């Protein structure tokens, strides 16, 4: 298991524009297009992202290309963030994947607001971080996904994904 397989499980794959769990136009493996209610706005963002006239549909290779870019961007957003980087550097390889998963889902700014959780993660107080991570809109809106990510931070194993 690795970050790509983990996110592929959590995000799924859909080849036509769809609305994510928040109601936002998305495509592929959780690639958010726009927060705008306008499907034409989404289609225009999609053509822009892919470099051709898609009319709302992309191929599997194209979905995986955006996915690679988004995983890369999530990692790079962690490393450029003064609040995220030192926590990430302190973690083992499996828990680092949980950190990337969170940034991928909610963005650099969102995660960086888990101030108390981040501190507990840096101190390796795993059970306490897990409890604090769960007291969040994140956990209440997407409990099954959030539990899997939290279990990964708690245990440092891939058990929630096997
Ligand atoms: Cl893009
Ligand atoms: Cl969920």
């Amino acid at each position: 298991m690795n970050i790509f397989e983990m996110l592929r499980i959590d995000e799924g794959l859909r080849l036509k524009i769809y609305k994510d769990t928040e109601g936002y136009y998305t495509i592929g493996i959780g690639h958010l297009l726009t927060k705008s209610p306008s499907l034409n706005a989404a289609k225009s963002e999609l053509d822009k992202a892919i470099g051709r006239n898609t009319n709302g549909v992309i191929t599997k290779d194209e979905a995986e290309k955006l996915f690679n870019q988004d995983v890369d961007a999530a990692v790079r957003g962690i490393l450029r963030n003064a609040k995220l980087k030192p926590v990430y550097d302190s973690l083992d390889a499996v828990r680092r994947a949980a950190a990337i998963n969170m940034v991928f889902q909610m963005g650099e700014t969102g995660v960086a607001g888990f101030t108390n959780s981040l501190r507990m993660l840096q101190q390796k107080r795993w059970d306490e971080a897990a409890v604090n991570l769960a007291k969040s809109r994140w956990y209440n809106q997407t409990p099954n996904r959030a539990k899997r990510v939290i279990t990964t931070f708690r245990t440092g194993t891939w058990d929630a994904y096997k």
